[PDB]
RNA sequence: AAUUUCUACUAAUUGUAGAUGCCGCUACCCCGA
DNA sequence: TGGTCGGGGTAGCGGCTAAAGCACT
DNA sequence: AGTGCTTTA
């Protein structure tokens, strides 16, 4: 499994610390970065809701208010079956949208604002601000690179596929007229809205077949109008709906209409325009007409009741009268709420109002809305007026905390340079302001000053052998862009005159994607790029080989190659004195990197981010096709947290004792130095870094999964497989496997033991006596650990040893489906925190690394070429397929249940009525009993049962024998229930003495029990039935392991969990995940089976696996 | 009870063993004061 | 069941982005 | 005769 190595671009983003050195507190105002006091946000009174509020008006001046409405200008039956039969593919573009230039339309008017151009969100007033403390008009701050492609732009495109769910522009019409032809294929005679409603009465609009300009509903006044209205006059109302028939009520939650839910631009943008008064204003100060009813309490403030009347009219019947659903009219017990929004007859009149008798008044109108309930006023009046259109504007007045994360409106400050640390490149020295350096070991940083830049442009050659060596490089981005930038430019034209021919054929654009054209003049172009590189002396110092004239890179190959060559480091040396000589003078901001791992007596092993950084600048390697920094590298500070009077510590003489059994033993003492420890991240200050990184830089090709697997699949070197499994005992136990079922290992993973360090961990009971803890004491507060955070370092810890044996034992990993299933269903873990599991077991199989002290990278895992072992995921959606080496199988019907029998779940169900009960036992060959072994064995075959092709070959004779310790229903002591039953055998001795049965002749004594008739009788044969086959032992408290399986495996086995052979599960989860295992080595030869790039679905059916199952022998 | 970040660690020790894309685009969900 | 406020996550939704003209004071 | 830069490409 040597493939699958540095096969797919990955990129990272390692988060490494930084600590300065030297002076480092270079500036006058000593804050060296000069972000120490911004003062923009405090007090934002002035300047809240001016930006993201007048985006209202810098939509609404451009929207097409009277667009193209028709739905008919494609002109096309669409698909009612009467049409021809050639589709070709036209339309299914009909119900895309195949229109183009109504954004042409949308984009006429350029719409600035009215309080300013761009150019007063342009023009550098290169202050924090400029507002005062009394008011302020037309405030901003300076612009902080490119906010065009990042904040504001991506709101400006409606028709687009944004990738979210409510910008509807346009799957409205994608949607309703497909809708319509189904309601015109059939009619609308089953849905209640067209006749509930009982004035308009209408499904969704005034005349249904009518086309409208339903962007209405996107403006100010809302879905209210489309949906509010109708919403309000549903009740208790139309019977029929609150009784059956065949339809008005076809089933219990129609709802029939709905347009999709509100903009982006909604819940959003509330009132306020261009004035010399400020406000915060989070409240609706045009007009509050609006009324969200939740009505439950009418004059709540002066009532104090949350049903108004019904509080006042009885307080018996609520409960003594009989509830709604064993007693089915909805109009007499429900109709109270819906008439309960009696109208109030007038229209509290505020605005405002008292902001200018002093400068601080905030919050009027808002504490007016909050005291007051809901007005009450834009109701229903039993047909659907323009009510409540500023709910929408109020649902900005509401739920501000949620929509927020960046508008252009806040972006913050750092160094007075808006471009910092866009690129290390070598010309770009000057302007970019940034320069790596480093002596030995330690990892040093340098930026520079505002005021002296290209102080740095001249390094004096060594003098004095103290080193404090610096590093750059130089390369060439994006050259689809570059290369066409420079020769074309008016200036490089006048420098370097290219041929008019070249120029027109590129400005035509004949050579580009899409045309046949003289490839000969194509290699003239690629060598005018050839030699005019030639010509420069920047570009030329790289060591550019392109490829040959007999047939030149294409376009896109000829960018490839200018970029995977383009990138080169080195160093100069630089004297230590020097730049103690210069950083006096305060022009250079040093600084330096470590964490927990750069310390020589720190010999423990790295951590893996540690080692990527450490790596990168290995100036002994190239590191021509590995880790290569690049892009920005934007700095963080944050302040300091707790303090050390906060910090409660021990002095000197803290011999305290561990936690850990076996170490609370051995050393409870706690032998320790007298440095005395405490968690130190939070007693100081901090600076932070984010190096951006491409690890397998230059890398020519991305694949897909098939492509990730099918090495593997042709010779193997991974034919083992891992299962996966969960239960009660154990949370997570695993089960490897050979080819041919033979169980190599047995580890619960409840259970992980340090092998190197060599002391055991006991990890079972730190994880599930620890959960546990964690369950009985979240009930009543947020315990210490998280819902899911010890679920998650678990899983974490879980990763490393799974990625261990793979790489150990070559197994692949054949974790459980959860599509094809079927269920949510009981689970140990909640949440399917299972699939998460998932996530992360493929995030880290895209690329074990040691990570220790000193290294050899030249391995597999050795840093250098990290094995990626499956490419990225995509989506759920996307899940249920292979993903490189994560396969997927069900898992139903056998998460428990050995298959020997299986029928776990009887082959039929319960049995009720007697006659019933008789034919079903009359299936039986025959019922018996021999006192030898007790045994009161039955016989049955597969035929006479339902579902006669999902089992094979039900013939065995169920047996009865063995203790069992079934969970009882024995409720008499407050739902007490006896253990176990003695034996199985024996407890219907007396059930045949209440007869006095011959059940000693070795008859089918069942010919008599059909002549029997009594309730109770068949009630407890029904229940030790039931019991003598339920295989799996209900375990006690202080499990006990019993996996008995009546049927004979051939010796009395039993697969008895009470054993101690390998090849038995040890418990019954273990038995599940040698299923899980067991369908994992099948899913596995169905892909062998295969023989090209095309592959069969990874699913099954019911009767296939239980086929296999019987057949795994 | 030590970190750069998270779980758990004491683990010969101002540390141990294993894991992680930081800013960022706005959305859904699912049940609930 | 449209009835209102969540409430915290979930999933598919920018990244893994760096030189050169060019209009510049 | 020009540094900031938003532009491109």
């Amino acid at each position: 499994y040597e493939s699958l190595t540095k096969q797919y671009p990955v990129s990272k983003t390692i988060r490494n610390e930084l600590i300065p050195i030297g002076k480092t507190l270079d500036n006058i105002r000593q804050n060296n970065i000069l972000e120490s006091d911004v003062k923009r946000k405090q007090n934002y009174e002035h300047v809240k809701g001016i930006l993201d509020e007048y985006h209202k008006q810098l939509i609404n001046e451009a929207l097409d208010n009277c667009t193209l409405p028709s739905l008919k200008i494609a002109a096309e039956i669409y698909l009612k079956n009467q049409k021809e039969v050639s589709d070709r593919e036209d339309f299914n573009k009909t119900q895309d949208l195949l229109r183009k230039e109504v954004v042409e339309k949308l984009k006429a008017h350029e719409n600035f604002t009215k309080i300013g151009k761009k150019d007063i969100l342009d023009l550098l007033e290169k202050l924090p601000s400029i507002s005062e403390d009394d008011y302020n008009a037309l405030e901003s701050f300076r612009n902080f690179y490119t906010y065009f492609t990042s904040y504001n732009k991506v709101r400006e495109n409606l028709y687009s596929d944004k990738e979210k769910s409510s910008t509807v522009a346009y799957r409205l019409i994608n949607e309703n007229f497909p809708k319509f032809l189904d309601n015109v294929k059939s009619y609308r005679f089953v849905k209640t809205a067209g006749i509930l409603a009982d004035g308009l009465g209408e499904e969704e609009q005034d005349s249904l077949f009518i086309v409208e300009t339903f962007n209405k509903t996107l403006t100010q006044d809302g879905i209210d109008t489309y949906n509010s209205q109708v919403g309000k006059i549903n009740s208790s109302i139309n019977l029929y709906n609150q009784k059956n028939q065949k339809a008005n009520g076809f089933r219990k939650i129609p709802k029939m209409k709905m347009l999709y839910k509100q903009i982006l631009s909604d819940r959003e943008e509330s009132f306020i325009d261009e004035f010399q008064s400020d406000e915060v204003l989070i409240d609706n100060v045009e007009s509050y007409v609006k009324n969200d009813l939740a009505k439950t309490a009418m004059s709540n403030i002066v009532f104090e009741n949350w049903r108004t009347f019904d509080d006042l009219l009885n307080q018996e019947y609520d409960l003594a009268n009989e509830n709604k659903k064993k007693d089915d009219s909805c109009n007499l017990i429900e109709n109270y709420i819906h008439q309960i929004s009696d109208d109030i007859e007038n229209i509290l009149a505020k605005n405002r109002k008292a902001v200018k008798a002093i400068k601080d008044f905030l919050d009027s109108i808002k504490v007016l809305e909050r005291e007051l309930k809901l007005i009450n006023s834009s109701g229903q009046e039993l047909e659907k007026v323009e009510l409540k259109q500023v709910d929408s504007l109020y649902n900005m007045t509401r739920n501000y905390l949620t929509k927020k994360p960046f508008s252009t409106e806040k972006v913050k400050l750092n160094f007075n340079r808006s471009t910092l640390l866009n690129g290390w490149d070598r010309n770009k020295e000057t302007d970019n302001l940034g320069v790596l350096l480093l002596k030995d070991g330690k990892y040093y940083l340098g930026i520079m000053n505002t005021s002296a830049n290209k102080a740095f442009v001249n390094p004096p050659v060594a003098k004095t052998e103290k080193v404090f060596k610096k590093v750059d490089y130089k390369l060439l981005p994006v050259p689809n862009q570059m290369l066409p930038k420079v020769f074309f430019a008016k200036s490089n034209i006048d420098f370097y005159n290219p041929s008019s021919e070249i120029y027109s054929n590129y400005k035509k654009g004949t050579h580009k994607k899409g045309n046949m054209f003289s490839l000969e003049d194509c290699h003239n172009l690629i060598d005018f790029f050839k030699e005019s590189i030639s010509k420069h002396e920047d570009w030329s110092k790289f060591g550019f080989k392109f490829s040959d004239t007999a047939s030149y890179n294409d376009i896109s190959e000829f960018y490839r190659e200018v970029e995977k060559q383009g990138y080169k480091l080195t160093y100069t040396d630089i004297d230590e004195t020097y730049i103690n000589d210069l950083i006096e003078r305060n022009e250079l901001y040093l600084f330096q990197i470590y964490n927990k791992d750069f310390s020589m007596y720190s010999k423990g092993k790295l951590n893996l981010h540690t080692l990527y950084f450490m790596m990168l600048f290995d100036q002994r390697n190239i590191d021509d096709v590995v880790y290569k920094l690049n892009g920005e590298a934007e700095v963080f500070y944050r302040p300091a947290s707790i303090s050390e009077d906060e910090l409660i510590i021990h002095k000197a003489g803290e011999e305290i004792k561990n936690k850990n059994p076996n170490r609370a033993r051995t050393k409870e003492t706690s032998t320790f130095s007298y440095d005395i420890v405490k968690d130190k991240r939070y007693s100081k200050d901090k600076f932070t870094l984010h190096i951006p990184i491409t690890m397998n830089f230059g890398v020519d090709e991305v694949k897909r999964f098939n492509d990730a697997v099918n090495s593997a699949i042709r010779i193997d070197e991974n034919v083992n497989v891992i299962g996966i499994d969960r239960g009660e005992r154990n949370l997570l136990y695993v089960v490897v496997i050979d080819s041919k079922g033979n169980i190599l290992e047995q580890i619960s993973l409840n259970s992980i033991i340090n092998k190197e360090y060599d002391i055991e961990t006991d990890y079972h009971a730190l994880l599930d006596e620890r959960e546990g803890g964690r369950d009985k004491a979240r009930k009543d507060w947020n315990t210490v650990e998280n819902i899911r955070d010890l679920k998650a370092g678990y899983l974490s810890q879980v990763v490393n040893v799974v990625a261990k044996l793979v790489l150990k034992y070559n197994a692949i990993i054949c974790l459980e489906d959860l599509n094809f299933g079927f269920k949510r269903g009981r689970q140990k873990v909640e949440k399917q925190v299972y699939q998460k599991f998932e996530k992360m077991l493929i995030d880290k199989l895209n690329y074990i690394d040691k990570s220790r002290e000193q290294t050899s990278p030249k391995e597999l895992g050795g840093a250098l070429n990290a094995l990626q072992l499956t490419s990225k995921f995509k989506s759920f959606k996307e899940l249920g397929k292979q993903s490189g080496v994560i396969y997927y199988v069900p898992a139903y019907l056998t998460s428990k249940i050995d298959p020997t029998t299986g029928f776990a779940n009887l082959f039929y169900m319960k049995c009720e009525n007697v006659e019933k009960s008789k034919r079903f036992f009359d299936g039986f060959d025959f019922i018996r009993f021999n006192a030898l072994e007790n045994v009161f064995e039955f016989g049955f075959d597969y035929r006479s049962f339902t579902q006669r092709a999902c089992g094979i070959n039900s013939k065995w004779t169920v047996c009865t024998n063995g203790e069992r310790i079934i969970k009882y229903r024995n409720p008499d002591k407050n739902n007490m229930f006896d253990e176990k039953v003695v034996v199985v055998t024996d407890e219907m001795k007396n059930l045949f003495e209440q007869y006095k049965i011959p059940y000693e002749d070795g008859r089918n004594v069942k010919d008599m029990i059909i002549s029997n008739e009594e309730a109770e009788f068949y009630r407890r044969l029904y229940r030790l039935l039931q019991q003598t086959l339920q295989m799996r032992n209900s375990t006690s408290d202080g499990t006990r392991d019993y996996i008995i399986s009546p049927v004979k495996n051939k010796r009395e086995a039993y697969f008895n969990s009470e054993l101690s052979d390998g090849s038995v599960p040890k418990d019954a989860d273990a038995n599940g995940a040698y299923n899980i295992a067991r369908k994992g080595l099948w899913v596995l030869e169905q892909i062998r089976q295969k023989s090209e790039g095309e592959k069969i679905n990874l699913a099954m059916t019911n009767a296939e696996w239980l086929e296999y199952a019987q057949t795994h022998l």
